[PDB]
Parts: C-alpha cells; sequence; structure tokens
C-alpha cells in the first residue's frame, strides 16, 4: 500500500539529510502541497528535532524563515513537517558550474548577512553557515533567499537580560570544518562574529570555486586557514571581501556586530560596479547562455 | 629500575622549578602522552600544592587555562600531574633574539589581558604576571596564550558576598622584583590594578628588549621603576603603552578595572597600524 505519514501527510523520496536526521518530499493529501518532512528514530540517544522544533516556531514570522506544517509522532518516529522550498545555494553553485558572477555573490551577500542578523536578534546563533544551509524560495518568493537548519544553533545570551554567555572553550558540537571560524578550530565557544566569519568563507568560495584548504584532516585544515592570510586567499578579487573578513575576525567574543557596516560594503561596491538591484541571479541568465 | 610516579607515569628531566615545587618531564605510561609533573615533598611547614591544584580545578573550562591530570600522593612527595604546554613567552622572546614586533606584541597583548581578566572573574589574583608564567598551546591550539602557575594566587573577595579583601600594608614583595608593581614595592596589599600593571611591564619588556631597573637589589630595583617616568619609560612607542599603565597606577585599591577599555586600545592601535588578523607570528617568520 501507499506509505502514508500521521494523518494527510504521504511520504515520498528521500531528498536529502541533514544534523537531525534526513528530509523526505512528502505531499499533504489533505491540500495538495508539496512540503518536507524531517523523520527521526525513537532512540533516545540523543533525541534533538523537539528542540529545532521550538527554535523554528520560535524564529517564525521572520523574512526567509521556513513555516513549519505540522509536528508529532509516528511508530518509531518524530516527525517534523515543514514548507517546501527551492534549491540550495549549493545547487545552485553546481548548476553555474560553480561560477557565481559578482553581481549575484553581492545580491546574496545581502540577503544572508540579514537572515544572520535576523537570527541573533532572536539570541541565536547558528554555528553552521554554509551554502547547503540556504534555500531559495519558490514562486512569488522566487527571489528570497531562506536559512535552514537549527540543529547546531545554540542560545548566546539571556532573552530576558541579554547576559551574554561566559568567554570558555568548546563543549559542544561543531559544524562543518570548511567554514568554520578559527575560534572554533582554537576551541573556542561560538558568538555572534563565528556565523559572520563563515559567511565571509562562503562568499570567497562563490568567488573562488574552493577554498584553499579544501581537498586535503581537522588539524590540517586548521592549519592551512590560519596559515592562508587573508589577503592572499582574497587576492584578484575586490578589497570589500578581505575588509569583510578582517573586521569578523576583529570583533571581541561578546561585541555586538555593526550589520549595517557590513551590507553598506558590498551595497557601495555594487553601485560603483554599475550593477541594477533587479534580482536577476546567474542561473536566471544561464538559460541564455551562461551564468558567468 | 625505571622511576614511576603512581604507576601512571614515569618522571623524566627536572624542566624547571614552579613557585613552591620542582616540574618534572613526565609520560603517561600508557597513553604515550607527555605531561608535566609538579612535587611537593610531604614535610613542608607550608603544603600550597592542595591549594594550587584547587584553584585549577575550579577554572576549568576558561580559555587558556592549562588541565590537571591527575593528583597523587606517594611516599615522600604529593604529586600534580597537568598537561604539558608549550614554550613560554621568554623562550620564545629569546629563541627571536630578544626582539618582538609590534604586532606579535599587540596580538599577545590581547590575549594576556584576557587571562588576567578571566582569574579575576574567579575571584583570584595571580601576583606573579611575567613572560615566563605564559605558554603557547600545542597543535593548533599553538597560536592560544596559556596562563599558569597559581602558587601565589589569592582570593581578592569573599565568593558570594564579593566583598573585597581589607587594605593593609607592611606586605612583602610576593612574586618577581622584575614586574612588580610600585605599590608592591611599597609592601601595600596586591589587588586586580597590581596583576595589570605587572602586565604592563611585561609588554613594556617586549618592546624595550630589556627595563631600567633590570641589571643592577631589590632596593635598587624600587629606585629605578620609581625615578624612571612612563613617559620616559615608552619614550619612542605608541602611547598606548603609558596610556595603559597611567590607568592601571591610577587605579584604586578595590577598582574594578575596565578590561575591555585597556583592550580596546590596542585594537585600535593594531587597527590604525593597518595589521591584519593573521595568526603568524614573530617566531614564524625565522
Amino acid at each position: 500500500m501507499e506509505l502514508r505519514v500521521g494523518n494527510r501527510y504521504r511520504l515520498g523520496r528521500k531528498i536529502g539529510s541533514g544534523s537531525f536526521g534526513d528530509i523526505y518530499l512528502g505531499t499533504d493529501i489533505a491540500a495538495g502541497e508539496e512540503v518536507a518532512i524531517k523523520l527521526e528514530c525513537v532512540k533516545t540517544k540523543h533525541p534533538q528535532l523537539h528542540i529545532e522544533s521550538k527554535i523554528y516556531k520560535m524564529m517564525q514570522g521572520g523574512v526567509g524563515i521556513p513555516t513549519i506544517r505540522w509536528c508529532g509522532a509516528e511508530g518509531d518516529y518524530n516527525v517534523m513537517v515543514m514548507e517546501l522550498l527551492g534549491p540550495s545555494l549549493e545547487d545552485l553553485f553546481n548548476f553555474c558550474s560553480r561560477k557565481f558572477s559578482l553581481k549575484t555573490v553581492l545580491l546574496l551577500a545581502d540577503q544572508m548577512i540579514s537572515r544572520i542578523e535576523y537570527i541573533h536578534s532572536k539570541n541565536f546563533i547558528h554555528r553552521d553557515v554554509k551554502p547547503d544551509n540556504f534555500l531559495m524560495g519558490l514562486g512569488k518568493k522566487g527571489n528570497l533567499v531562506y536559512i535552514i537548519d537549527f540543529g547546531l544553533a545554540k542560545k548566546y545570551r539571556d532573552a530576558r537580560t541579554h547576559q551574554h554567555i561566559p568567554y570558555r572553550e568548546n563543549k559542544n558540537l561543531t559544524g562543518t570544518a570548511r567554514y568554520a571560524s578559527i575560534n572554533t578550530h582554537l576551541g573556542i565557544e561560538q558568538s555572534r562574529r563565528d556565523d559572520l566569519e563563515s559567511l565571509g568563507y562562503v562568499l570567497m568560495y562563490f568567488n573562488l570555486g574552493s577554498l584553499p584548504w579544501q581537498g586535503l584532516k581537522y588539524e590540517r585544515i586548521s592549519e592551512k586557514k590560519m596559515s592562508t592570510p587573508i589577503e592572499v586567499l582574497c587576492k584578484g578579487y575586490p578589497s570589500e571581501f578581505a575588509t569583510y573578513l578582517n573586521f569578523c575576525r576583529s570583533l571581541r567574543f561578546d561585541d555586538k556586530p555593526d550589520y549595517s557596516y557590513l551590507r553598506q560594503l558590498f551595497r557601495n561596491l555594487f553601485h560603483r560596479q554599475g550593477f541594477s538591484y533587479d534580482y536577476v541571479f546567474d542561473w536566471n541568465m544561464l538559460k541564455f547562455g551562461a551564468s558567468r
């Protein structure tokens, strides 16, 4: 027979994995809406879907945060059903032959910084910023970048008093080592500045096609990353990328970042380049011949 | 036969001396990891090891704090094993022909001020700040500065009430004379200002390569230090260093220092010089 979850979500193929398990395509038979269903087996080894779910319900309403459809349990499974979106920035990056133009980078950089800014205003730090965790919406919102996966998310300050967490060494799950900030490698507790630093690496990745410490291991990546000076990394690209990264490496653990300044750098460069703020990305141009 | 401690570690060469014990190289015979073993003879009329080991344990988790691996009792010694770190800030200074560039000094300055801040946050004052008591980590943590030796450490305020220890004089220069604050040379009870002042001398020492009162005993040192103006001392280097010392010497006994401010100074100068944030120090460019 047809496999269904709960009472109305028809389960489909496995579209991918995440931190808290795998994401499957699903169909709200009750209204014909293809959704994304995240499943977690009852093995209380480290049950987390309940947590990430709360954070999603907390970040609800903000621009670029997916809407959770339903939550529950089906046999040996915890189920979080959520709004299905479009391609991720990694899918789009490969779709464009792993080449983004300066325009697309800046267009993306503008929205990514704001998504991060929003998450922080809600007292949390994402802790795992990478191309895979940013998805383009569909339809009317095809021009909106979404931030997903609050699996490694952590609260960085008391929600009421806003008392920042203490400067201590890290005792928690790590994210990708490729986009990790230096502090993460040094074993220090992450804060707002770390989410931003990683973004710096995501942008250079979009520009470069591959980071210099890619394809080598953690101890090595740490070394290579610490050994590759910024100016050498951002070589041949607008100084705004190196300025962006330096600014980030400069923040103090509990400093509040100047998000306006970071968006400003790229915007001024945008205008100076003569680009227009239409949302015509490389992938939109590819149908005519070149996503470059 | 092979000399072993607690049947867990084998004793190696005497790699130095702590504030109240000797330090020996050691090997966790099991894990094959080298460690640093500190010994204290059972017959002392002033046993500090049981106290010091406790300070470390309560500082556990802080960035730059070494971890205690084991505490044992042999026949004639009390044993405390902690992880061996890398070379001290003196080993490297000396290795770098006694000359540290301004950015290595500013990069280290930021970390060194964080360690002392954390210590004060745990209700203690170190009281023996010097380049010897600062070691670089190992491996990927080799860019991180650690603070060690709590032999002279003291609680400066009650844990709960946070009431500061009373003002008292007639005290004794407890620590190294070369980096001791002036108030210390005046036999005045030490407080948070003192750790920072001494750090001031450690930074200048890094700049100058030596100090006025260095190479003359104690009273002579006091004489120089007192008769040497901060302007003269820091003459030829970014005024931030003078600003730092002036601020420290201006603090009051029970004053809660503004660590942030003092860090801002060096962060402003690091920025103005146009230095970038890489983790490459002088010693790496040799």
